[PDB]
C-alpha cells in the first residue's frame, strides 16, 4: 500500500549520502530497484520520488491544500522575504505576487528586452576584444546580470551595477544558498544576510527614486513600452485592496532576478557549448540566423520570434542538463499514486533530469540532437515526457522571456564571434540549487568582422 522503500545505509541519515553524491543518478539507480514509486528518508524527510512520465497527472493537476510548495520551499525566506512567494500568507497572495511579475513581461517590453540584450552584449564586447578565449558560464552570468536587472528593473538599476557594485552583491547572497537549507532552514549565513540587506537598501532606494521620477512624469506610466516590474509593484494593490509593503515589493523583485538569472544562463552555457561543439547544428543554426537577418544589422523581436531551430537547441539543452533538476511538493493530504497511497507529510519529488533521459521517452539520450523534437516529436509521446519548464497550475511564468533571453544572447553573440569550444562537454555539477555545468567551461572567439 505505501510504497517500496529505499533501504537505510543509517536511521536519520537514511538514503543521503548516496542522494547527496549525485541525485540524478540516485533516483535513476532506485527506479531501476524499486520502480515507478519509491521512498526514501533523507536526513529525516520522507521523499516518495515519482519516476515514470505516465504516472505524474495527479502531482501537476493537484491544488495546492492536496500538493504544497509552500510547506517545502519556504527556507528561501532569508533570501526572498518574510511574507514573499512561499513565505506568502497564502496560496492566494503568493500568486497575486506573481502575477506582479508577469505583468512586466509583455510584449511591448519583449520588443524593448531585445535592444537591451544588443546594448550590454556590445559594452561587452569591448571587453572581450578581437579575440581570446573566455568561460561561458561566467560571460553569460555576467551578461545576464545586467539584462535581467535591466529589463525587470528599468534602466534606473544600471548605474548601481556599474557604480555600486550591485552584481557583486548579487553573488555573494547567491553564494550562501545552499541546497541543505532545504532540510535545516535555521544554517546561518552571515555574508548572505549582510548582502541581501546591502541589496535591500538599493531597491529601497530605487523604488524611492522612481516614485519622485512618477510624481514628474506620470506620462511613462501610460506607455506600455516603459513599465517595468518595479512600476507595476509601485501602482498596483493586492485584489482585496490591501496595499504593498516596501519590504514585499523589495522581496518580489529580488526572487524576480533570481528567477530571471540563474535557470537562463545556465541554459544558455549549455546551449551554446553544444552548438558550437557539432558541426552540423551550428551549420543549421547560423544557416537560420543568416536567412532571418538578411541585409539587416541588429535584432528585433520578430526575428527572435522566427528562430525556431535555435529554439530547438535550447529545449535540447533543457532535456538533457535541465538547471532545476527536482520539483517538490509536501502531501497535506494522502495521495493516491498507480496502487499505492503516499501518506500526508511525504515529500513528493519529480525529476527534470530523469525524465529527459528516460529511454522510454528518448532514443539514444545521452546524444544532443535537437532533430529529436523536431522530426521524430520524441517529447510528445507522453504528456509529461518533457517538463523543463513544469506543468499545471505552477508552470513557469518566465518561460517566453527565458527564450527570448538566451535566444538573443545566443543570436547575438554568433553574430559577432566564430567560437570553439575547448575540450569535452563536462557534465552537471550537483554543488548548487540551480544545477549548472563543472567548471572549468571555456571557448576561443575570434570577431568575424575585424576592421
Ligand atoms: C530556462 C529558464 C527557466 C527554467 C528552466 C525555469 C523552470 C521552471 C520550472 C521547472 C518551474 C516549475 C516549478 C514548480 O512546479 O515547482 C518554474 C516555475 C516558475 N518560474 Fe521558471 N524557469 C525559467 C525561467 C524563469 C524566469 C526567467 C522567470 C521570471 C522572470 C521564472 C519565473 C517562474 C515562476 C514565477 C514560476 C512559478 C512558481 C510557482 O507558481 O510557485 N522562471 N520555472
Ligand atoms: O525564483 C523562483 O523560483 C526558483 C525556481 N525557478 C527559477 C526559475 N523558474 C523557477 C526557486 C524555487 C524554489 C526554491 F526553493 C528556490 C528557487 C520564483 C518562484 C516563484 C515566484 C518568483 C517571483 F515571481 F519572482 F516572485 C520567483
Ligand atoms: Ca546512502
Ligand atoms: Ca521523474
Amino acid at each position: 500500500k505505501l510504497p517500496p522503500r529505499v533501504p537505510n545505509l543509517i536511521p536519520y541519515v537514511g538514503s543521503f549520502v548516496s542522494f547527496a553524491k549525485n541525485p540524478v543518478q540516485f533516483i535513476i539507480d532506485n527506479s531501476k530497484k524499486y520502480g515507478d514509486v519509491f521512498t526514501a528518508t533523507i536526513l529525516g524527510k520522507e521523499m516518495t520520488f515519482l519516476n515514470h512520465p505516465k504516472i505524474l497527472d495527479t502531482f501537476f493537476k493537484a491544488t495546492d491544500n492536496e500538493l504544497s510548495l509552500r510547506d517545502v520551499y519556504r527556507f528561501m525566506r532569508p533570501v526572498f522575504g518574510t511574507g514573499v512567494v512561499y513565505d506568502a500568507d497564502s496560496t492566494e497572495r503568493m500568486m497575486e505576487q506573481v502575477k506582479f511579475v508577469s505583468s512586466g513581461l509583455t510584449t511591448a517590453r519583449f520588443r524593448v528586452f531585445v535592444d537591451i540584450f544588443e546594448d550590454e552584449i556590445a559594452h561587452k564586447v569591448k571587453e572581450l576584444g578581437p579575440e581570446g578565449t573566455v568561460d561561458v558560464a561566467e560571460l553569460m552570468a555576467d551578461l545576464i546580470i545586467f539584462t535581467a536587472s535591466r529589463c525587470l528593473l528599468g534602466d534606473e538599476v544600471r548605474q548601481y551595477l556599474s557604480e555600486k557594485n550591485l552584481g557583486k552583491l548579487y553573488h555573494d547572497i547567491d553564494d550562501g544558498i545552499s541546497p541543505l537549507s532545504f532540510f535545516y532552514p535555521s544554517l546561518p549565513a552571515p555574508k548572505r544576510d549582510k548582502a541581501r540587506k546591502a541589496v535591500g537598501e538599493i531597491f529601497q532606494e530605487l523604488l524611492d527614486k522612481r516614485r519622485e521620477e512618477h510624481k514628474k512624469h506620470p506620462e511613462r506610466l501610460l506607455d506600455e513600452s516603459k513599465m517595468d516590474v518595479v512600476d507595476h509593484l509601485l501602482t498596483q494593490k493586492y485584489k482585496d485592496g490591501q496595499e504593498l509593503t516596501d519590504v514585499h515589493r523589495i522581496g518580489i523583485l529580488i526572487a524576480g532576478l533570481f528567477a530571471g538569472q540563474h535557470t537562463s544562463s545556465i541554459t544558455s552555457s549549455w546551449t551554446l557549448m553544444n552548438v558550437i561543439s557539432n558541426k552540423k547544428v551550428l551549420e543549421k543554426v547560423r544557416k537560420e540566423q543568416e536567412e532571418i537577418m538578411g541585409s539587416d544589422k541588429v535584432l528585433d523581436y520578430d526575428k527572435v520570434m522566427k528562430m525556431d531551430y535555435l529554439e530547438a537547441c535550447m529545449k535540447e539543452a533543457l532535456r538533457m542538463y535541465p538547471p532545476l533538476i527536482m520539483i517538490m511538493r509536501m502531501a497535506r493530504k494522502p495521495r493516491e499514486c498507480e496502487q499505492y497511497i503516499i501518506p500526508k507529510g511525504n515529500i513528493l519529488v519529480v525529476s527534470p533530469s530523469v525524465a529527459g533521459r528516460c529511454t522510454d521517452t528518448y532514443t539514444n539520450p545521452d546524444v544532443f540532437d535537437p532533430e529529436r523534437l523536431t522530426e521524430r516529436k520524441e517529447h510528445e509521446k507522453f504528456k509529461y515526457g518533457a517538463v523543463p519548464f513544469g506543468a499545471g497550475r505552477h508552470k513557469c511564468i518566465g518561460e517566453n522571456f527565458a527564450l527570448l533571453q538566451v535566444k538573443s544572447i545566443i543570436s547575438i553573440l554568433l553574430r559577432y564571434f566564430d567560437m570553439e569550444y575547448i575540450g569535452k562537454i563536462p557534465d552537471p555539477s550537483y554543488t548548487s540549487l540551480v544545477v549548472g555545468p563543472s567548471p572549468p567551461t571555456r571557448m576561443r572567439y575570434k570577431l568575424r568582422k575585424q576592421q
